[PDB]
């Protein structure tokens, strides 16, 4: 038997892509002139997979959830056909040279999270998130790729007006990626969507560390998850991009499930912002506190812990041409976060009109200008992002926060 044909699906049995659960085999094949992955399953699984297909005429209408195509029936088997993909995220992370990837890994992280937000918005908790089932599409003609969430065998649709689900026997996920509240002792709250956030948090660090895991090597990482013993070694405490990454990830993998942000909060985090959007944040913040009281709650939050962030005096930690231009105005307090943000806002606003050598020390707008400040004050953004959560409901700030 060289080519099997079951209805609209066809494949060569020799084109094995791997296996799913024990008793399944996946083949490469064709459906309506499209490339598909075809999972063959036994009778014991027939309505177990019809339950998962019912969920997938409703969930896979999202670019970052795997497309379902067809189901066909043999005398002995069922055949499930989904979109053929090029790789898994594990394969991507472990094999590719990250020197040549730029921002792509972070975009795949965005896409994954976005697929996850879609699922959660339909009352579906995935329960088995890992690099092994985050699939990377076939590239398009310009070499562009995307991540897609797959593997819905452990998915649970919460009934209408339920916000959690209870534990059952058996392995609730994959060892090394399971949120602690699924296994821990004397736990008095039910698990919920945040279990996917914990798993994603681990996945996030796995992508950006180029293969490490917050909870150690594969042998004792589940045990370390229950103990709360994590480490994010690869993130420097004084590198802006690592600090922003850390701030997000340590919350996503929080031991207390209620401290973890929802998928939509994660999508809004500065981890995902371009340099121009970061700069725009700084500006929108400065316009927002432009006429606020030194003792009002907003400016108070922004200054709490401010001096360490500003390096005690920020005027002393900038270049000589800029320090000279600002001293002259005789208005900027060097111990204040507000005033550093205001100095940034003003220099952006008046950029063309600034003396040549000030323009040259700052570099170009927007990219170099913002990096001038974030490279010198690597906690400025993370800190400003936390403090301005007081204004998260305001319309000005909905590009930056969710709710
Ligand atoms: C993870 C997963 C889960 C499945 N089940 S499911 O619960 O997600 C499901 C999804 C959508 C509708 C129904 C179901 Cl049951 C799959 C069902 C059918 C076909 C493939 C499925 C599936 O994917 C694969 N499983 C095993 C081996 C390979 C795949 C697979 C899927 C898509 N593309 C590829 N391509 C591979 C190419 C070779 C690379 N080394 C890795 C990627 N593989």
């Amino acid at each position: 038997t060289s080519v099997v044909i079951v209805g609209k699906i066809s494949f060569c049995p020799k084109d094995v892509l791997g296996h799913g659960a024990e008793g399944t085999i996946v083949y490469r094949g064709m459906f309506d002139n499209r490339d598909v992955a075809v999972k063959r399953i036994l009778p014991e699984c027939f309505s177990f997979a019809d339950r998962e297909v019912q969920l997938l005429r409703e969930s896979d209408e999202h670019p970052n959830v795997i497309r379902y195509f067809c189901t066909e029936k043999d005398r002995q088997f069922q055949y499930i056909a989904i979109e053929l993909c090029a790789a898994t995220l594990q394969e991507y992370v472990e094999q590719k040279d990250f020197a040549h990837l730029g921002l792509e890994p972070i975009t795949l992280l965005q896409q994954t999270t976005s697929g996850l937000a879609h699922l959660h918005s339909l009352n579906i908790v995935h329960r088995d998130l890992k690099p092994h089932n985050i699939l990377i599409s076939m590239p398009n003609a310009h070499g562009k790729i995307k991540a897609m969430i797959s593997d819905f065998g452990l998915c649970k649709k919460l009934a209408v007006g339920r916000h959690s689900f209870s534990r059952r026997s058996g392995v609730p996920g994959t060892e090394g990626w399971i949120a602690p509240e699924m296994l821990s002792e004397d736990c008095k709250e039910n698990p919920t969507y945040t279990v996917d956030i914990f798993s994603a948090g681990c996945v996030f660090y796995y992508v950006i560390s180029e293969g490490s895991h917050p909870f150690g090597k594969s042998l004792q990482r589940q045990a370390n998850i229950l103990l709360g013993a994590c480490s994010l070694d690869c993130l420097h405490p004084e590198k802006h991009e690592d600090v922003i990454a850390r701030e997000l990830i340590e919350k996503m993998i929080a031991m207390d499930p209620q401290k973890r942000p929802s998928a939509k909060h994660v999508l809004k985090h500065p981890f995902f912002w371009s340099l121009e959007k970061q700069l725009q944040f700084f500006q929108d913040v400065s316009d927002r506190i432009e006429k606020e009281s030194l003792d009002g709650p907003i400016v108070k939050q922004l200054e709490r812990g401010g001096r360490a962030v500003v390096k005690m005096d920020w005027r002393e930690n900038i270049t000589v041409p800029l320090q000279t231009d600002l001293r002259k105005f005789r208005t900027y307090k060097g111990g204040s976060v507000r005033d550093l943000l205001r100095a940034m806002r003003n220099k952006k606003h008046h950029y063309r009109e600034l003396p040549a050598e000030v323009r040259e020390t700052l570099g170009t707008l927007p990219d170099d200008f913002v990096c001038y400040f974030t490279s010198r004050f690597p906690h400025l953004l993370a800190h400003t992002y936390r403090a301005m959560e007081l204004c998260s409901h305001e319309r000005l700030f909905q590009p930056y926060y969710f709710h």
